[PDB]
């Protein structure tokens, strides 16, 4: 079939849609076509979440092996909650409105993507979250994680830690909304240069894509330098 955006070659089969490189190319059209975005670049420091997670290696058992997946979920779920815009599907009859908080994960499979998503109103345990992580493994290995099969999701993350990220996006549709990639990244502070002085200073990456809102470009940058602040002080979330 047709060199790009073409059903034979293609590793694609593949998810809602999908016969192959066509599909692909077709469906990734439809979110860039109708979702006006530009996504931000923010780093974070875990120089002490990378700390905990080695910590709790003896308590996971490997029932659901810490990775850092669990941790963002936790962490953009509280982060959705102060900043309800977005709101997946507009409505919600309670409480309080907004609307829960289910996310899923995007999961590169033999067939292709699925984003399997994990339910959550406006909580995720550890052990809640690190126990989507081997159910979404396992799924995932047997081809039966699909979003359809149970959609309703307000924000999806795709981590590719396997590599780098530093702003970077691609919305899908608006039924389901997509959170941040990750990929790695370094603050430019472990500033210092001295023979005496820390250095460091390590960072994950986070590259948010987003619709075009009432708000802006303040807004946006605004929700990354807190996003900064969160990830450098994980406990801030507490408060």
């Amino acid at each position: 079939g047709p060199g790009m955006a073409p059903v034979p070659t293609g590793v694609f089969t593949d998810i809602p849609i999908s016969n192959i490189r066509r599909v692909i190319a077709q469906r990734l059209m439809q979110s860039k076509q109708t979702i006006p975005h530009y996504y931000l670049s923010i780093d974070v420091n875990m120089g002490e979440v990378l700390l905990v997670r080695k910590e709790l290696n003896k308590i996971l058992e490997g029932r659901s092996k810490i990775s850092v997946n669990d941790f963002i979920i936790k962490a953009s779920a509280l982060a959705c909650l102060k900043v309800p815009e977005a709101n997946s599907s507009w409505m919600d009859t309670v409480i309080r409105q907004n609307h829960v908080v289910d996310v899923s994960v995007a999961v590169s499979t033999p067939a292709g993507l699925i984003t399997p998503i994990v339910f959550n109103a406006h909580i995720k345990g550890v052990e809640t979250i690190a126990n989507d992580v081997v159910s979404l493994a396992t799924k995932a290995r047997e081809g039966k994680l699909q979003p359809h099969e149970f959609q309703g999701g307000t924000f999806t993350i795709s981590n590719l830690g396997m590599f780098g990220i530093k702003n970077f996006s691609a919305i899908i549709n608006p039924p389901q909304a997509c959170i941040l990639a990750i990929g790695a990244s370094e603050d430019k502070l472990v500033p210092a240069d001295n023979e005496k002085g820390f250095d460091v200073a390590s960072m994950m990456s986070v590259t948010l894509s987003c619709d075009h809102r009432v708000v802006d470009g303040a807004v946006g940058a605004q929700w990354l330098a807190e996003f900064r602040k969160y990830l450098e002080k994980p406990i801030t979330m507490l408060l």
